[PDB]
């Protein structure tokens, strides 16, 4: 029988998030600002498609976040979200986007001037996981060097990397109008 | 061939707004204990049987906790909150730990016998995922309180047929799972 390759057997990994949380908790700061959604693993949540542009404010308790690109329609489209700690006291953060759902989301790695390795998984009741996992680039482009850190990343907690699609991005991306939606 | 929870269209519209300005008042009534009576298909449930919500409203916010058989036999206690969707949006976020959190819609409640909730997410290539729930105050529920509430789903067109009912009553160990 055939399942999406998003739906994995097993049980999401472990991660060390306490670790991860202790080393960025301090560097909040750092992680805001604007970046561009490199590549990713198939989602079906994500409405936008191309020319992904996230732009991230942080005010000492959690981002905002502006989401904008091109949507699968074509359109323009801007999407607001949230990033703040998970509200149980997990060492990870909650990405909730306005009219959709909440997720968990780990930073595996991130040198915040870079890149960053993004994380999310979900376990089922019946013996699977879904994971989602990004990577995110301070410019439209990213360079093979910081690819591999992720890919690297991702592979140490049994993701597939061979799952990644890469994201249109560059010159034939209208940012400037974007940016005032 | 798709599971039966994945739906064609976008998510109903459902007058969230009407909901809303009912409820806002009533959130003390909504507290206490409820059961699940009925459900449809859920890959996130990880309590299949005996289901027992407990739930109490300290001001903002419900806490709740979930209690009953796992799928592998096992008692399973689930730590969950219940809040304002953070961006002002007039419907609640069910926020379950080591889970995620899912805009939740109470259709109805007469709130001493009976609840229907709703969620519902879109993707992003034309279909959506509904999960449903009947809650009732006791193990049972009454036919005329279910009615109710197969008249409020069928109004946003989901359909009902996909209800299976949930094991609670005298095979549950509802003492012990009060103590979890």
């Amino acid at each position: 029988d055939k399942i999406p390759d998003f739906v994995v057997p097993g049980k999401c990994a472990s991660v060390d998030r306490n670790k991860l949380w202790a080393e960025q908790t301090p560097n909040r700061n750092s992680y805001a600002g604007v970046w561009y959604q490199f590549a990713l693993t198939n989602n079906p949540y994500q409405l936008i498609e191309k020319c992904v542009r996230n732009e991230y404010s942080f005010d000492g308790k959690q981002f905002v976040i502006e989401s904008t690109g091109i949507a699968y329609d074509g359109n323009l489209l801007k999407r607001n979200g949230k990033l703040y700690p998970n509200p149980f006291g997990e060492p990870h953060l909650s990405i909730d986007y306005e009219n959709s759902f909440a997720a968990p989301l780990v930073i595996l790695e991130t040198d915040y001037s870079n890149y960053a390795c993004l994380y999310s998984c979900i376990d089922y009741n019946f013996g699977y996981h879904s994971d989602f996992s990004f990577i995110f680039s301070r410019s439209a482009n990213l360079a093979d060097q910081y690819v591999k850190k992720c890919e690297a990343a991702f592979k140490n907690i049994n993701v597939d990397t061979t799952r990644f699609v890469k994201t249109v991005q560059g010159s034939s991306c209208p940012y400037d109008t974007q940016k005032t939606l």
